[PDB]
């Protein structure tokens, strides 16, 4: 025999959780003035319990009117409710508290999936990256490659870019932004090797013929359904 | 029984509004050489009273001759003429006088409203936003968690980037347009804090698959219709 | 009665022209090397003068086998071309040199209209101005508003940027461009006048709004027709 | 008479191969790290050397099964491959070992032509360039000219960046990114030579109406078929 099945879904509950995650995004945005917090410190500490107390009551209304082991596990969705809120009550202990307070700006990131118009929104754009799937693989393969290239090449002359394989994928993420890729990045390498305007005015031309290719693959893709 | 409804609309009339707003251009283009400002100083003030007068006197022929308190309010463009040229006379007097110049070079902004030209093109320019509504409350929604996981990460360690949640909701604009990102915004913070290059990595990726999203998704749908 | 008109529109013809164009487009990248250029001073000389001798009587039997005053003129190319050589003839004298040179490298400029294939190709790009026009006077006059707001409030406290009309013209054209516009533009500026994030964060979403929007009106056009 | 031709398109091959490659992708990623390399020294030679006997015998399997001197040098992939490993038997000496390393990194770039999903993928890339064949040829005639104006007139006010026909061919590859084209590359030069923004103002505007002209032109190619 079923239950209220028929207030989770009613249209005065989504309000009231809007009402509730947006307090939220306050009470978490208003905790980041040092002057104001300690002023009401002891005060943020029971509001937040309160707070997580409600939201987790919340899921499980909303898994109970949800055929019980059945659906509600089969959406990604609650899934993503349901993890933000049990790893709410999880770290909670004398641990490193800084990790506690990023599960609550997340809490607010949950305000996605309770409006059925984002909702539907993040699925579209969730669902086109299968649709650029290969490219992606295309643009790791070159993205790695340089990043070795310039480690085995630059690294005895600028270890602050090129350092090992790690800095040196971070250095390649910056040229490809075109953030400060010559007047930073490589006009003080040049200077030591001079051939390597090859290495970076060649990635720059590859590295942004396929970023191009990607986005016009995109609107055509796009445009086509 | 009507009357001069048969001027405001003649050619002869829009020729001459477009005419004193470009010479209200050039001389509040002039006033900001202090060369020529104060060896014409005091024939600039009487010039600026007599175009202020024209320009009230003009909207005034252009209510009268308009359906009286019944379309002349019903529009927004209407509202926009007589909300500056009201301004105009608002703030004139003993104050921050700095506040009246700025409203001179706004009546020469009211020539989009007199060219049905260009009215028609911001008219078409204004009524694409609701298209894209909801990806401004999807990158909103981000551009605010990221404001505040960063003030409250690295606030001490940055405070001129990350100092509070406004100092650091304009860092937070600064990346999005690539502006430095990197060698100014994440380079300084990368050294003191290594687990960083996440915070501004994964940002640049979300935040700018989102804008992409958001391009595209106006191509898409100016395109398709 | 007609006469050569016949070898002008050969192929033989246009394949000469433009390996004696390639030739001083080569001619002129080369004495740009001060070794070798004073090593064979005085032989650059003549050959300038007898590149331009050639390029002269090639356009008077250009002209005379083309309907003489009547189609020769009608065409903007023609012009183009006629005005490049008449300009070679007009300032050799004893001048300002420098103004000597950038006419021959212009000539290699004319290599655009003597390749039937760019000379369409650039026709196609010239030709789509028209359609643009009504947003170009929209981002003039935005540009222009903010030009002048911007110098009559940023005057005393960075006169290296906003110094007059034309000095916070230019800061306004880096901006656009999102080239330091915070790093280096707006971060000194904010720190005076506090309230002057306002300026450039309303100037860059106006200013990229419009052009994105530029933009995708020569997409949507182009698709169009 | 035939031979095993029915086991170099099994499916039982390419994983071996890309396994393989992958593999070497991670010799060659970790060989990077000095400590670990001189810790594993001359084991890393062994291991490089079993690598690139298993890769030639590869494709010595898939030349034999191909139609011998018919059909295996028509394709360009096949030549892409051999290539490679020819080069690898090729420099195999002493000489400037370091030119040996990177033909090892490109080893993990023949990946792309053993995943028939990517292979097809990268010629579609390739095969959209003869479209864009004029585009680029009116790219280039601009690029040169620039590079030869700025050259004979920034000689002598700044050699780092207008030194001569090829350096200043970099610095005119910076401004087209629009990387630092004003606080680094114009700033200074505006300076000596007040009538310089024109030049750089002028190559901005023309150089990236060019660019935006080649990606519509590529959006409207690929869209249309
Ligand atoms: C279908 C084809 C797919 C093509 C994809 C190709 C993928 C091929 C994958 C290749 C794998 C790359 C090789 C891994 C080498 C790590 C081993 C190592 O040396 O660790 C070092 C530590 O240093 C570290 O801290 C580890 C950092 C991890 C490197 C991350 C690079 C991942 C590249 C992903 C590229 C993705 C693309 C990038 C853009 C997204 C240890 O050495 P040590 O410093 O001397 O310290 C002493 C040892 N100790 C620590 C035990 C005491
Ligand atoms: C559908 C879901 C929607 C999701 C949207 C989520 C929106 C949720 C909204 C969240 C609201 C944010 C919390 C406001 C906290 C202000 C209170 C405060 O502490 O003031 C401080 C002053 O400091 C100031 O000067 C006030 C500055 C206003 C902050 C502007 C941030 C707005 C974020 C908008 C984000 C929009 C996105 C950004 C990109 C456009 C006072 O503290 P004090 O300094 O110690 O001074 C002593 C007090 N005294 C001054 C009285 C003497
Ligand atoms: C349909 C609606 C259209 C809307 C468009 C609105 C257009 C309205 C047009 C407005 C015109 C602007 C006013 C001109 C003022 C110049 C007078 C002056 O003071 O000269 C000064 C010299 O300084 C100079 O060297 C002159 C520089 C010319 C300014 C170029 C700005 C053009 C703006 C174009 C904007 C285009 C958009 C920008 C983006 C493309 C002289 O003063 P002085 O220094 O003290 O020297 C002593 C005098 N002496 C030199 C004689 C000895
Ligand atoms: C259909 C129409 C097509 C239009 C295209 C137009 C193409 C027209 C082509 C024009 C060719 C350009 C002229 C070449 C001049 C080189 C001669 C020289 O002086 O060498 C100097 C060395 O300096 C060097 O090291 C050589 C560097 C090569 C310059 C590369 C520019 C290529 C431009 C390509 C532009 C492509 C576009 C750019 C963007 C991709 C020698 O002089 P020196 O220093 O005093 O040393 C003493 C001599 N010594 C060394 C023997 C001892
Ligand atoms: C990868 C693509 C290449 C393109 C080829 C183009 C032509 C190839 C041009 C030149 C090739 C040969 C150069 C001769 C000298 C080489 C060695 C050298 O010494 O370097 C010298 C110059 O070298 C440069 O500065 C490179 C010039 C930049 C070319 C950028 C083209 C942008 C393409 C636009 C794309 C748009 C169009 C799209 C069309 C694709 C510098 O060293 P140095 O002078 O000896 O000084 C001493 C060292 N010191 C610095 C420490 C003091
Ligand atoms: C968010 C997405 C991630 C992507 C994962 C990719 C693989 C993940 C790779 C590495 C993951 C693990 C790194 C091991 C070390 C981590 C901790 C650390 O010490 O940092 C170290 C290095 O760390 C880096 O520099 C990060 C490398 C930049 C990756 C950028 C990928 C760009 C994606 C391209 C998108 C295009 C393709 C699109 C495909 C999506 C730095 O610290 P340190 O060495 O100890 O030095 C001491 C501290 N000190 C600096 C103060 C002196
Ligand atoms: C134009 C659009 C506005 C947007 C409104 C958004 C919310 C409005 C937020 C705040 C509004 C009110 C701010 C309170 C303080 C104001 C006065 C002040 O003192 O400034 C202070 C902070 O001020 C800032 O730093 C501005 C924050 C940047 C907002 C950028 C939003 C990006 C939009 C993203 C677009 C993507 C989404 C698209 C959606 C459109 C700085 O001064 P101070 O602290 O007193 O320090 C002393 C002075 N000193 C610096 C010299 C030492
Ligand atoms: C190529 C296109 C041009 C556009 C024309 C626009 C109007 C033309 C405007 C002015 C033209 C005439 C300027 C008068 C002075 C010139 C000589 C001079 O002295 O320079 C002076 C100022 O000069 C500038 O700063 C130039 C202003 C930048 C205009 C950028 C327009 C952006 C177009 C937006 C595109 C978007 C819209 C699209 C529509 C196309 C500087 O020298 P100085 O003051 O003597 O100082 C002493 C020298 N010192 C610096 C070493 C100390
Ligand atoms: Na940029
Ligand atoms: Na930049």
């Amino acid at each position: 025999t079923s239950k209220m099945q028929k207030i989770v879904n009613h249209r005065a509950f989504t309000f009231t959780v809007i009402a509730l995650i947006l307090f939220n995004a306050l009470i978490v945005g208003i905790e980041t003035y040092p002057r104001i917090y300690a002023d009401h410190k002891w005060l943020f500490y029971r509001i937040d319990l309160v707070l997580l107390w409600i939201f987790t009551i919340e899921i499980a209304m909303r898994f109970l009117a949800s055929n019980p082991k059945s659906a509600f596990f089969r959406s990604s969705w609650n899934w993503f409710d349901f993890l933000i809120v049990a790893a709410g009550h999880i770290f909670a202990g004398a641990q490193f508290v800084t990790v506690l307070r990023i599960l609550r700006v997340l809490r607010v990131l949950r305000a996605i999936s309770v409006v059925p118009s984002l909702r539907r929104l993040v699925d579209a754009l969730v669902m086109t990256i299968p649709a650029l799937g290969n490219i992606l693989i295309l643009m790791s393969i070159f993205f790695y490659i340089f990043a070795v290239i310039g480690t085995m090449l630059f690294q005895h002359v600028s270890p602050e870019y090129f350092g090992n394989l790690q800095l040196s994928l971070l250095t390649l993420f910056q040229v490809v932004t075109l953030e400060s890729w010559a007047s930073g990045v490589m006009r003080p390498i040049f200077a030591e090797v001079p051939w390597s305007w090859l290495y970076f005015v060649s990635f720059v031309l590859i590295g942004t013929f396929i970023i191009f290719n990607l986005f016009i693959g995109v609107i055509v893709n796009n445009v086509e359904k």
